[PDB]
């Protein structure tokens, strides 16, 4: 609905910096309504959505188990581990992981993940593999969230986003196993509460993945929709604003009220 796109801009106006949005009906793949879709923005931690998805298409080939135990030490751990740094001597299996990088946002859990499917040049492989031709990942946790201005590192088109989570949740690239596997870690998401969980009426299906970094960056990917089942994705990503986080929070949490309003 246009009344939505009042309110992205209205946001872009009030956090004094980029926003894209992106609604996407999960059904049809049909692009309901969009703004600066093209444009590209710092991934973040939305990334380990992708991640993941990879990780499972490597669990469905049967070069990965869910259940094979990683052992790291202190030397990996890096900022905002708040999940791997309670099992160093315990370990992780490749389940808690993604478990802990989706639900928790777990840095640590990203970087081991993702050297278990061959790095961030794999990542992109495999997203490029798969139709997303403009989404790429370069570094790993924390570098991938320094979000410098015209740096095409890391980042993604709201649209190319859109898309390649439709495919990761309702497409046949993975198992009807994996997929449910991905959307239950996305449902469990306990770090996206101040975004459009906030906005949500009760009922309603929410299944995400937030992103926080440096110079204002800040996003999130969903599936919601009413009466339990997700109906609709949406993209929204923002970067360049010296605006707090609460702010920010705000701003996007408006997008998704109006959202909503005109759902």
């Amino acid at each position: 609905h246009p009344e939505t796109l009042v309110k992205v801009k209205d946001a872009e106006d009030q956090l004094g910096a980029r926003v894209g949005y992106i609604e996407l009906d999960l059904n049809s793949g049909k692009i309901l309504e969009s703004f600066r879709p093209e444009e590209r923005f710092p991934m973040m931690s939305t990334f380990k959505v992708l991640l993941c998805g990879a990780v499972l298409s490597r669990i469905d080939a049967g070069q990965e188990q869910l259940g094979r135990r990683i052992h790291y030490s202190q030397n990996d751990l890096v900022e905002y581990s708040p999940v791997t740094e309670k099992h160093l001597t315990d370990g992780m299996t490749v389940r808690e992981l993604c478990s802990a990088a989706i639900t928790m946002s777990d840095n640590t859990a990203a970087n081991l993940l993702l050297t278990t499917i061959g790095g961030p040049k794999e990542l992109t492989a495999f997203l490029h593999n798969m139709g997303d031709h403009v989404t790429r990942l370069d570094r790993w946790e924390p570098e991938l969230n320094e979000a410098i201005p015209n740096d095409e590192r890391d980042t993604t088109m709201p649209v190319a986003m859109a898309t390649t989570l439709r495919k990761l949740l309702t497409g046949e690239l993975l198992t009807l196993a994996s997929r449910q596997q991905l959307i239950d870690w996305m449902e469990a998401d306990k770090v996206a509460g101040p975004l459009l969980r906030s906005a949500l009426p009760a009922g309603w299906f929410i299944a995400d993945k937030s992103g926080a970094g440096e110079r204002g960056s800040r996003g999130i990917i969903a599936a919601l929709g009413p009466d339990g089942k997700p109906s609709r994705i949406v993209v929204i990503y923002t970067t360049g604003s010296q605006a707090t986080m609460d702010e920010r929070d705000r701003q996007i949490a408006e997008i998704g009220a109006s959202l909503i309003k005109h759902w």
